[PDB]
């Protein structure tokens, strides 16, 4: 009794993340399962669909605020121990009165900006450690946020792309 395309919030991150380091080559050992995995098949028309607006959602945004996120990640500095506590403390920031749409989407360009921020230096496996937290937090609110909001369809159905 929730949907068919099974929709997951590691995964979503995961691809997210994944295209933004794709932009450099970084081949991200993401999948480190590599044996193959059908399970039942790639396709996935049904939450393809969302992976584009979401996907291209955080980029149009980034293209409007390049100069907020960008200075504060001088703040985050460099090192894994305060690493894992500066994403909390970011987040958390994120979302202060209440969760939407709107503010959900700055939620994946932070993993992004945190992301890429070890890459720069020599912490490329970290980028998998961000997407955990990400999950975790964005599970722990944005889903039940999202679940009792419709869900998944509403983004996708409310902010659409040109006709499809
Ligand atoms: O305007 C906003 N939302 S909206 O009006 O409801 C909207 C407007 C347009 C679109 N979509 C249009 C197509 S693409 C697009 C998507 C989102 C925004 C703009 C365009 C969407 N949406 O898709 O959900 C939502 C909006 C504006 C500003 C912020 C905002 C501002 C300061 C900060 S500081 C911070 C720390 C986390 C933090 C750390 C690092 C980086 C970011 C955030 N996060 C912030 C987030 C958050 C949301």
């Amino acid at each position: 009794h929730a949907g068919r395309t099974g929709y997951d919030n590691r995964e979503i991150v995961m691809k997210y993340i994944h295209y933004k380091l794709s932009q450099r080559g970084y081949e991200w050992d993401a999948g480190d399962d590599v044996e193959e995995n059908r399970t039942e098949a790639p396709e996935g028309t049904e939450s393809e669909v969302v992976h584009l607006t979401l996907r291209q959602a955080g980029d149009d945004f980034s293209r409007r605020y390049r100069r907020d996120f960008a200075e504060m990640s001088s703040q985050l500095h460099l090192t894994p121990f305060t690493a894992r506590g500066r994403f909390a403390t970011v987040v958390e920031e994120l979302f202060r009165d209440g969760v939407n749409w709107g503010r959900i989407v700055a939620f994946f360009e932070f993993g992004g900006v945190m992301c890429v921020e070890s890459v720069n230096r020599e912490m490329s496996p970290l980028v998998d450690n961000i997407a955990l937290w990400m999950t975790e937090y964005l599970n722990r609110h944005l889903h039940t946020w999202i679940q009792d909001n419709g869900g998944w369809d509403a983004f996708v159905e409310l902010y659409g792309p040109s006709m499809r």
